[PDB]
């Protein structure tokens, strides 16, 4: 029984929009902060990649669903491309040409058994938004607002699970660093808290939106997708239990604590911290943006489930390390990899499988047991299709699940694979493959063609157990 999926459990695969779909600028597509990062600035990206074309599947989605079917996945999670269906970013233009690209989809899938998932944000800002500051501006969450209805109005009626934003933790980093995450502005300790602070709203607005305008109708469930690895007390004295403790309210509870908590707000060590901080440096005001008692209470109970995207491990330690001021700094841990964990072809991401049994365990206690959809897991090598060690990482991380679901009582409700398919990543260009289905990008065709841990997740879908040679 501890290898069997619940009976209701979805299981599946993901993409996001910048990643796979190409047709960067085709049929009135305005451009966002990854075309001008990608075409200005090639040099912060392996091979000075682009996502122009990617898996092109603005053409080839339909091989997308083909190869979904052929795997057996009961959900597939894609992202909107908001500057493809608002080329302006504001609502004043919606594309066409976008809404039926996703409707296109949306029937296809559905006429082939799929359930689609919809991330509304996934790193794709439109260019016009971020020219007015993007995420550290407020402003920018009454436009989200705006998108998301432009969604629930077109795509609600065959929509029924929806994710607002996928992992803020990560891209407030694109306000962290002049190198880095699009759009690379270099505000570390300001803008990133600024960032996550609009995001938490925007976050905010779209589900009460749905609400009021929806809900009713649609019947469907809004969540976010939120990143964070395990941190491992370093050894196991209180300090360093402390200092992983503050690791998990540094990069989950950011996002989580105001939102799926009875209290709401930033977690306590976040407003502490960043506020003694920022004192001992001589600013006037805290460096991490307030809400007031109204918007806790806006903030707080804003989810139908809890997404979340899981990799890896850290060891944490008790100590300060970092630039001042950042995030990390302000964190109060001093984080390492363990030189004996399975490396892969990413330097931030070792094989540590027990470490999700602990995350979702945290997460449980933490939140009261939220409703979890794992919306990404998945493991990086340089190519091929005899893929043993992605084979070895999912098998490995659904056992943990497994584990945690049935001994651990935690309610985790779906899990969909990064990636359905070899795509763009980000800085790492087309350098480092997380697809269960490999792709040439020297093809113009783009074919998908499946690896090992297609064929195994495959099997995983259809028998609904991890098989008897991959137990231990």
């Amino acid at each position: 029984t501890v290898y069997t999926f619940p009976d209701e459990f979805k299981l599946g695969a993901a993409t996001a929009s910048y990643q796979i779909e190409g047709a960067w600028d085709e049929n009135g597509k305005g451009p966002n902060i990854w075309d001008t990062l990608t075409h200005e600035h090639p040099d912060y990206v392996v091979d000075g990649a682009t996502g122009d074309i990617a898996d092109d599947s603005y053409h080839l989605y339909k091989e997308d669903v083909k190869i979904l079917k052929e795997l057996g996945a009961q959900v597939y999670r894609f992202s909107i491309s908001w500057a493809r269906v608002l080329p302006e970013g504001h609502d004043n233009i919606v594309n066409q040409d976008g809404i039926d690209y996703y409707n296109n989809l949306i029937n296809e899938l559905l006429a082939n058994g799929i359930e689609p998932m919809v991330t509304m944000y996934h790193w794709d800002l439109p260019q016009a938004l971020q020219d007015l500051g993007g995420w550290p501006n407020l402003v920018l969450a009454k436009y989200s607002e705006n998108y998301a209805r432009v969604l629930f109005k077109n795509f609600g009626d065959r929509v029924k699970l929806w994710l607002t934003f996928n992992e803020p933790l990560t891209f407030m980093d694109g306000y962290a660093s002049e190198i880095g995450m699009a759009p690379s502005i270099n505000t570390p300790g300001i803008g990133d808290y600024l960032a996550a602070h609009t995001v938490i709203h925007a976050h905010a607005r779209i589900y009460h939106l749905y609400d009021q305008e929806f809900r009713a109708e649609q019947g469907g469930k809004v969540g976010i997708s939120l990143n964070i690895n395990w941190c491992e007390p370093a050894t196991n004295s209180a300090e360093d239990r402390a200092s992983c403790e503050n690791y998990q309210q540094f990069n989950l509870g950011l996002y989580a604590h105001p939102i799926f908590t009875e209290e709401g707000d930033y977690p306590a060590v976040l407003k502490d911290r960043v506020s003694r901080n920022s004192a001992d440096e001589g600013y006037t005001d805290s460096r991490l943006p307030q809400f007031t008692a109204e918007e806790v209470e806006y903030i707080r109970g804003t989810h139908d489930f809890l997404g979340i995207n899981f990799y890896t491990a850290l060891l944490g330690k008790s100590g300060v390390e970092g630039y001042e001021p950042s995030r990390y700094r302000d964190s109060g841990v001093i984080l390492t990899q363990d030189a004996a964990w399975p490396i892969s072809a990413s330097s931030w991401l070792k094989v540590v499988p027990w470490g999700f049994r602990k995350e979702l365990n945290w997460i449980k206690n933490e939140y009261n047991n939220p409703p979890v959809f794992i919306t990404e897991n998945g493991f990086s090598d340089y190519g091929g299709l005899n893929d043993t060690g992605r084979v070895h990482y999912y098998t490995e991380h659904l056992k943990e699940m497994l584990k945690a679901i049935h001994e651990d009582g935690v309610n985790v409700i779906g899990y969909t694979a990064w990636s359905l398919m070899d795509n763009f990543e980000w800085l790492r260009g087309y350098s480092e493959k997380f697809g269960i289905y490999a792709v040439d990008f020297e093809d113009p065709a783009r074919p998908r063609i499946p690896k090992e841990s297609a064929k195994v997740l495959a099997e995983i879908m259809n028998t609904r157990k991890i098989p008897e040679r991959f137990r231990d």
